[PDB]
């Protein structure tokens, strides 16, 4: 057996796409003609190139999905999840300031799943370190997701759940 998370959970900046979306961006956002995603400065907004198969594949092994970021701009941030069309990839949402464990005690109150059955990926170690502290297995990334960053997640996950 290779022990897979029963839920797997997303920060949002500088894990989705390269940028704060507090501070880089203005929202709204609006998708323009082309077929880009816009904010109110004409910038070109943009995920991290594997994003929509990383949440795909997580769904193809039937692991739930959810978003847990601090970010104060939350319908900023939601409206982006949307128009990169995300949202299917998603079961729940905590987009609010605030250490992550409130997230993720909100995220456990609503999935039932245990901590210890959780892998969490963010960039920023403070947010590893918070919620490491419920028995979540952290994976601390950089320059943001990938299907590699993903696998190795996921193999640590396992890893973890064997006694390594
Ligand atoms: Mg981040």
């Amino acid at each position: 057996m290779t022990r897979l998370p029963k839920l797997a959970v997303f920060d949002l900046d500088y894990t989705l796409w390269p940028f704060w979306v507090d501070t880089h961006v203005d929202p709204p956002f609006h998708k323009s003609s082309d077929g880009t995603v816009r904010d109110r400065r004409g910038q070109n907004i943009q995920l991290y190139p594997e994003v929509p198969e990383v949440l795909g594949r997580l769904q193809s092994l039937g692991v739930p999905v959810a978003a847990a970021s601090r970010t104060s701009e939350i319908q900023g941030a939601n409206q982006l999840l949307e128009l990169f069309d995300l949202g299917k990839y998603f079961i729940q949402r905590e987009i609010y300031p605030g250490s992550k464990v409130t997230h993720f005690e909100r995220l456990h109150h609503k999935t039932g799943v245990p901590f210890s059955q959780m892998v969490f990926f963010d960039d920023e170690n403070r947010n590893i370190i918070d919620v490491g502290r419920l028995g979540v297995t952290c994976i601390h990334i950089r320059d943001g997701m990938s299907l590699q960053t993903l696998t190795q997640g996921l193999e640590t996950f396992a890893k973890a759940q064997a006694g390594l």
